[PDB]
C-alpha cells in the first residue's frame, strides 16, 4: 500500500530532520587531557561528530571534553573539530582547596556562588533562619557532575579537589556575587570563605607529535596546558609543519599565560606560529575555556576569508564565555599597553559595572608573538595573523598556477620555437607570472612597489657552472605585501563658542 | 650541438686494409639528445610590509 | 603528502622575510679605534653584516 | 613492508597505464597527478605515508620508481595513489660512469 | 600469497556506529617456500614483439 503522488517512483522522498548540506570545513585539532574512565585510545587523534558523545569518551569534566564543549559551541558550522587525548603523569597530585562556611542564617534568602564559569555557577536559598553551617554546605545538592572538581561534602565545610592531577587545577576561582548590595536578599550572618591548601606538581610532556599528527594538515592547534615546557614542543612541532626541508602543511597554535606582569613578558620567545593569551593572576575564569573559545572562533568559523581580523566588539566577541562584571579591568592599561607591544593577545570585558552581572568577554588585538626575523631585526611582517593567513593561502595559490608547466617544453640556447610546437621559455613564462601577479592586486596583494624587480626568473643553467646545471629547473623570486586596513584614528577635539 | 661532428658516413673500402674492403657497404655514425621539458621550479617567497 | 597543491614536488616553496635579492655592491672600508672589551681580532680587515653584531 | 594492497595489483595498474593508454605518442611521462593516476586502485587513507621524504629522496636517487596517495586524512576513504617519478633501474654506463641517459624511461621508447 | 593484509576501518570512531565489544586480530601462521623459476623465454617469446611486458 502506497500513494498516489509517490506510488510511481519517480521522486524518491526522504525527511530527516537532522541532515546536514555544509560541506567539510578545515580542521581544527583540540589537546588536552582526559580520565580513567574515558573508553578513547591514549596518545591517537580521533574524530569527534557532536557534543554528545563526551564523558563517555573522554571521561567526565576532564579539560578536554570542556575544551571541546566551548569549541563546538563556538563553531555552529563549517569545522570539522578532531582530538588528541593524554594522559595523566603517574606521579602527579591534585591541588586542594577549602570552602570553609561561618555563621548561622538567621534571615531567609538566597546565596548565589560563581565557579569558574557561567554554566559552573549555581543558585541556592534558604527558607528559614537559625540553620547551623551544618544546614549550609546543601550546595552539593546542586554542584553539576561536569564540574572539574570534587565536592567531600563534609560537616559543615566543603573541600575541592581537582580531578585531572597537576597543575593544570591549580586555577579554581570562587566569588561570593552577593556579599555586596544587590536586589536580591542575602541571608544575615552568612560567610563563605574560599583558600587554597595544596598545590600540583607534575604535568605531562609529550615530544611524539611527529607520529601522531605525521602528515595530515590542521589549520588551527589549541593546547589546554599551561606548561612552557608543552608549548615549545608544540611551538617545535609547527616550525616544522613550515620548514622548507620538504613540502608544507602550515597551520597556527594558540595557548595562554597566566601569571603577573614580570612573568607573562618571560614567556615571549619570539614565536611568530603562536598566539599568546596574556591573563592576570586575578582572572576569574578557567583559563584553557577562554583560550578554547578563541582558538575555534577563529579557526575558520570566521576566516573562510584568511584576510580578516578577530578583533573589536563584533569580530573578535567570545559569545560562549561569561564573567561577572567587575570594578577592576585586570589589567592597567599601561599593562595592557606593554603586553600589546611585546607580542601578547589582551583580552576585556564587554561592559563595566559593580553590580556583578554576567559579561562576555572580546579581544582587542588579533597577534603572533612574532617580534624579530631571522636576521634580529624588529619588525612587523608578521605582527598579525592574518599575515601568515594570507602568507599560506599564497603559497598555494601560486603553486596552483605553476602547475601549468610541467611537462611542458622548455627551450634554452635557440629561443626561437618551430611553427606547431607546443612550449614556452623564459621570457613567456616571466611575461604570464607577471601577468597573474598583476590579476591578484585586490585578493592577495597590495600594489608592487617596482614589479620589475619584485619578480624575476632565472635557468639553472645561468647559475650553476659550466656542465653542472640541470636541464629543466628554474628558479622564481617574489616580493609582496598584504593589503592595508584602517586601524586607528587619533581625533583632536576643539570647542569654541559663537562669536563676531 | 654540432651537426658537423654529430654524423659522419664512411665506405668500407675506407675503413678495411687494401683488397678486404666490400661494393656498397657503408658505416654511419649518428649522435643525437632527446628533447627537454620542465621539470622543477624552485619558489622563493618573501613577504614584506607597505612602508614609506 | 602535505597539501595536495605541493605534494608532488614540482613546485618546491621557501617562505622566508629575510632574503635579499640583491648583488654584491662594491665596498667600502671603515676604520676606527676600538675597546678592550671588544672580541675582533686588532689589526684585521673583516666583513659586517647588520647593525647589530657591534658592541659584542 | 606495510602497504596494505596486494603488491601486483599495483605492478599491473601501473604497466596497462604506462603501455597502451598513454604511449602512442612516445614522449610523454606518466607522472604527476593527472597522467600518473591509478583510477583503478583505491586504500582506505591514512596519516602515515609508509615512506619518510628522506626515504623517498633515496629511493628516487636510487633509480626506484615511488608513489604516493592523491589525497591525505585519518578517516580513512578510499583513494588512489599516483607516480612521482617514471624512472628506470638505470645508473652508471656500460664503461662504469655515471650518467642520466637513460634516466627516464621515455627515453627507452625515443631511442626505439 | 605472503603479502595479505587486513585492517579494519571503524576500530576509532567513525560517522559510521561500529557495534562495541567486539574485536578482530589478524596475524601470520605459516609463510610460502618455493616458487617457479622458468627460463624458457627464447621459445614462447620468440622473435615477437611486445612493448610491455608485466611480471606478476
Amino acid at each position: 500500500m502506497a500513494q498516489d503522488a509517490l506510488s510511481d517512483g519517480f521522486v524518491r522522498l526522504c525527511i530527516d530532520p537532522s541532515l546536514n548540506f555544509f560541506g567539510e570545513g578545515c580542521k581544527i585539532l583540540v589537546e588536552g587531557q582526559i580520565t580513567d574512565d574515558a573508553t578513547a585510545a591514549e596518545n591517537v587523534v580521533t574524530c569527534v561528530n557532536s557534543e554528545l558523545d563526551l564523558v563517555e569518551r573522554f571521561g567526565q569534566g576532564s579539560v578536554l571534553t570542556e575544551s571541546l564543549r566551548k569549541v563546538f559551541c563556538m563553531c555552529k558550522s563549517g569545522v570539522s573539530v578532531y582530538a588528541l587525548p593524554r594522559a595523566d603523569a603517574a606521579a602527579a597530585v591534585s591541588a586542594v582547596y577549602t570552602l570553609t562556611v561561618t555563621g548561622t542564617a538567621l534571615t531567609d534568602g538566597r546565596v548565589q556562588l560563581y565557579m569558574g564559569e557561567a554554566e559552573y555557577s549555581l543558585d541556592i536559598g534558604v527558607d528559614e533562619g537559625d540553620t547551623p553551617t551544618q544546614i549550609a554546605a546543601k550546595i552539593v545538592a546542586a554542584i553539576s557532575p561536569d564540574f572539574p572538581y570534587e565536592a567531600t561534602a563534609a560537616a559543615g565545610v566543603i573541600t575541592l579537589t581537582a580531578r585531572n592531577g597537576g597543575t593544570i587545577g591549580n586555577h579554581l576561582s570562587v566569588i561570593y556575587t552577593n556579599l555586596g548590595s544587590c536586589t536580591s536578599v542575602t541571608p544575615e550572618g552568612v560567610t563563605v570563605a574560599f583558600a587554597q591548601t595544596t598545590p600540583g606538581s607534575v604535568n605531562p610532556e609529550p615530544n611524539d607529535y611527529a607520529s601522531v599528527v605525521n602528515e595530515c594538515c590542521f589549520a588551527v592547534y589549541v593546547l589546554s596546558s599551561d606548561d612552557t615546557d608543552w608549548q615549545e614542543n608544540l611551538r617545535d612541532w609547527i616550525r616544522s609543519a613550515w620548514d622548507c626541508s620538504k613540502p608544507q602543511c602550515f597551520g597556527h597554535g594558540y595557548v595562554f599565560n597566566k601569571g603577573t606582569l614580570g612573568q607573562v613578558l618571560a614567556d615571549g620567545d619570539n614565536s611568530a606560529e603562536l598566539s599568546r593569551l596574556a591573563l592576570p593572576t586575578t582572572y576569574p575564569v578557567l583559563p584553557y575555556l577562554t583560550n578554547a573559545a578563541y582558538g575555534a572562533l577563529s579557526a575558520c568559523s570566521t576566516c573562510e576569508n584568511p584576510e580578516l581580523n578577530v578583533q573589536g566588539q563584533t569580530y573578535g566577541l567570545l559569545s560562549c564565555i561569561n564573567m561577572p562584571e567587575s570594578c577592576t579591568p585586570g589589567w592597567e592599561f599601561t599593562e595592557v599597553t606593554q603586553l600589546q607591544n611585546n607580542g601578547f593577545v589582551v583580552s576585556g570585558p564587554a561592559t563595566t559595572s559593580g553590580q556583578g552581572n554576567f559579561t562576555s568577554p572580546y579581544i582587542y588585538n588579533d597577534v603572533t608573538n612574532y617580534l624579530r626575523d631571522e636576521k634580529n631585526r624588529p619588525n612587523a611582517t608578521f605582527r598579525d595573523a592574518s599575515s601568515r593567513r594570507l602568507a599560506a593561502a599564497t603559497g598555494v595559490a601560486l603553486a596552483t598556477f605553476l602547475q601549468q608547466f610541467n611537462g611542458l617544453a622548455v627551450f634554452t640556447k635557440n629561443t626561437n620555437i618551430k611553427t606547431g610546437i607546443i612550449g614556452t621559455n623564459l621570457r613567456l613564462m616571466l611575461g604570464k607570472i607577471r601577468k597573474w601577479a598583476s590579476d591578484n592586486v585586490g585578493v592577495l596583494f597590495s600594489e608592487f612597489d617596482n614589479i620589475n624587480e619584485d619578480i624575476q626568473l632565472v635557468s639553472d643553467f645561468d647559475v650553476q657552472p659550466k656542465c653542472v646545471g640541470q636541464p629543466g629547473v628554474f628558479h622564481l623570486n617574489m616580493r609582496y605585501r598584504p593589503p592595508v586596513r584602517g586601524a586607528r584614528i587619533n581625533v583632536n577635539l576643539v570647542p569654541a563658542l559663537f562669536d563676531n
